[PDB]
């Protein structure tokens, strides 16, 4: 089935690299409790962070970015996010017992004013999924100035471009969650990492699972990270294709969001929305329905092109 | 931020590591190749189904029961992941030192109210006031003592109405398992693993076998995609060839029974451990002499309160501990 609903990378994990992971993994290793963030794994992340202020004690990993999201709500009095955002902030917080606040983005997808301060963690997923839109750095600082800890979910960084990690230079109340699930077609290996103040990272490692990342998964992320150029090129394709179809959905009379993720968001009331959802259900296509609209993930051209076609005969 | 629980560090492994109850043998290369033979790369891109349909069915076939169904089992990113979340699913968590040490840690890290009630001098579950809303963790075989709790004990708490996370991490290394209690109790849950028996500690793949209503609740609180596609692929290939791991489990116990015997012979006070390790009791200033003997010959063991918990290793490694214990 043409699946375009979870924002999965279209490209499979390079068969080539898999072989590396194969030849890089020592059998006698699977037996032992391998280190969560492997020293080598972090060295390769930091190079990937290409910063001049970050160090080992400034990064940590998590069983997929979810985990960090998941373990972070465990170490803060209250979690605060803004629908429409990542569908799991709500679910995890509830599963966790994290006290949370859902203050909706303004009419114009901006971060709303919220009495939030230290003791709170505001999960701001920039690019914001599902809208894939980006809040300029002025909006993140506004909250950072409140003292609240901000969990900058950069799950779609590789698809946007700039990241606010540099903010760690001047703000200690920030942590950034990136992951290999999107740009690295490793959503099956569950490998996410976070960059924050040591202070944070340390407490984080006291809460996260001591061995949340499977030895073979880090191998995958380390490797993926050895061959960054491959993926970046895949990204160059996800974006081109996203932008290609964002101007297309627009051209087609659709109210979408200037999304900078590996997906595009299209608005539409329950009525019509629900309509194409069942019509797509017949064409074997699967997108992701949210609230005010739908979030079709970017796939190969064919998969994408198809989406575009079912939307023309619709509206 | 204010939480000075336990600082995350890293075990500096010695020439001989016997502190984590890891299997001595590597994972069958034969099988690793079998895993990468199956590894569909296009699976890596998509979000693989956490408890994988096929993994569950394999897990069921390993439990070898008629009543367990794809709705009484679930997977965790290690018993650890399972021990963890469960503590979120219950107002209070209860365990009995000496139990797994990571229990305190997880609860205390999670922010879950917990009561630590030491096990009797006979290594048995004490008398505790538990009930619904509570989850009591019982490692059978026990850790680090390795001793087995009597079905009677697990039932004495079961009937209590308090949810039981019967952590059978060391099942393999011990004949029985109390999963059939799920035939009568719905507030029970058996936690398993691949870490120790299947030499998969490095892959975080553990399973929970519980009532249908629970796995359901369980699957809502834990992470949606807790387990790697490749971690799951290792479990399957593992269960598809358990005949090999049964040979290793066999050798680990035979080799464990040789030491436990070797130790009673040297006068050492030892537990009746059925885990892939053996606990030896020792007093403060006599154990650290050992610890120092060992540390000197690059031998790492887990020193506990009342003693040490040597993990079964390979022939040579095991004889070594004996030798490093005959001089005493």
């Amino acid at each position: 089935k043409t699946y375009l609903a979870l924002n999965e990378n279209p490209f499979p994990f390079p068969e080539d690299l898999v072989d590396e992971v194969f030849r890089r993994l020592n059998s006698d290793a699977l037996r032992i409790y391998y280190d969560s963030p492997d020293e080598e794994l972090i060295e390769k992340i930091l190079s990937y962070l290409d910063t001049d202020f970050l160090s080992k004690n400034n990064v940590s990993v998590g069983n997929g970015a979810d985990e960090i999201i998941y373990v972070m709500m465990l170490m803060f009095d209250r979690s605060v996010f803004f629908p429409p955002t990542y569908s799991c902030y709500r679910i995890f917080a509830k599963a966790v017992g994290a006290k949370f606040l859902e203050v909706p983005l303004t009419k114009d997808l901006r971060i709303p004013e919220v009495n939030v301060g230290e003791g709170d963690v505001v999960f701001i997923p920039n690019p914001n999924n599902p809208t894939g839109h980006v809040f300029e750095r002025e909006e993140i600082e506004r909250i950072l100035k409140t003292g609240a800890f901000v969990a900058l979910d950069e799950a779609y960084y590789e698809f946007h471009g700039e990241s606010y990690v540099d903010f760690l230079k001047k703000y200690e109340n920030l942590a950034v969650i990136r992951t290999f699930s999107k740009a690295f077609s490793l959503a099956a290996q569950r490998v996410g990492y976070v960059v924050a103040s040591e202070k944070f990272i340390d407490a984080y490692n006291r809460v996260r699972l001591p061995f949340n990342v499977s030895y073979v998964s880090q191998m995958f992320a380390k490797v993926a990270l050895d061959h960054r150029e491959i993926f970046e090129e895949r990204t160059k394709f996800i974006v081109e294709e996203r932008e290609r179809m964002k101007s297309a959905l627009r051209e087609m009379g659709y109210r979408i969001t200037d999304s900078r993720g590996n997906f595009v968001f299209v608005f539409m009331e329950k009525e019509e929305k629900e309509r194409l959802l069942e019509h797509l259900r017949t064409k074997n296509v699967a997108v992701r329905s949210f609230r005010e609209g739908v979030r079709i993930t970017i796939g190969k051209r064919e998969e994408n092109d198809m989406i575009l076609r079912e939307l023309e005969v619709f509206k």
